[PDB]
RNA sequence: CCUCUGGUGUACCGGUUGUGACGCCAGUCGCAUCGCCGGGUAGCUAUGUUCGGAAGGGAUAACCGCUGAAAGCAUCUAAGC
């Protein structure tokens, strides 16, 4: 699979320990750890590393495939790290980060306040947006989906949480 | 469950008709659906009183996902959450 023929690239601070099955990755972000298939192997030659699969099997190249991608994942989150930048539209709508818990006014009869995991955290410029900041991207998602449920997004008229890069379907009555 | 409101309450109290008896008056008792009629203690009881189906964990159904290759893109899935 060419995914898993290309190679990756460690930056120079980030450190990749192969423990057995448990591989880690240490970088100035943070830890991070990932598992290997049983089919799966890595070789660690210079910055680069080389996931090849341990017999030839179809399913050992998906598997080599899918390591890959993740380890990349990883080593560009404990280098950089990224952001998600939620943004809010509605008459009314508004949010506030106080500490670790992020503050939510979205229509309802009662405020939402939801307590970020460790290893997230959040800014807002101003009360219509907000920027998630973390160095794992599938958490980082996973908290952006579970803010964006609160409100999604409606046809006719846009209000709701919305996704900066989200194409947003409009119609309207009649 | 029986404090309250009621029902029943033929071993509790009273009014009264006919007849027989207790020697007689007075006073009582038997029989007449408990003779008929008015009340009513405990117990039982509803139509009376009080209480219950509150809240919370765990795994899931349809459904909605996150990250992610096979298939350089895409994709809730094949690893994983």
């Amino acid at each position: 699979s060419r995914v898993a023929k290309a190679p990756v690239t460690v930056p120079n601070g980030v450190t990749v320990t192969q423990n057995g099955r448990q591989v880690e990755v240490k970088g100035s972000k943070g830890t991070l750890s990932f598992n290997l298939h049983a089919l799966v192997e890595l070789k660690q030659e210079e910055g680069k590393l080389q996931l090849a699969p341990a017999k030839e099997s179809k399913d050992a190249w998906m598997q080599a495939g899918t390591a890959r991608a993740v380890l990349n994942n990883l080593v560009k989150g404990v280098s950089e790290g990224f952001e998600r930048k939620l943004q809010l539209v509605g008459v009314g709508y508004k949010a506030a980060v106080k500490g670790t818990v992020v503050n939510l006014n979205l229509g309802y009869s009662h405020p939402i306040d939801y307590a970020l995991p460790e290893g997230v955290t959040a800014e807002t410029p101003t009360a219509t947006e907000i920027i998630l900041k973390s160095a794992n991207k599938q958490l980082l998602g996973q908290v952006a989906a579970e803010i964006r449920a609160y409100r999604s997004p409606e046809p006719y008229k846009g209000k709701g949480v919305r996704y900066s890069d989200e194409v947003i379907l409009r119609k309207e009555a009649k």
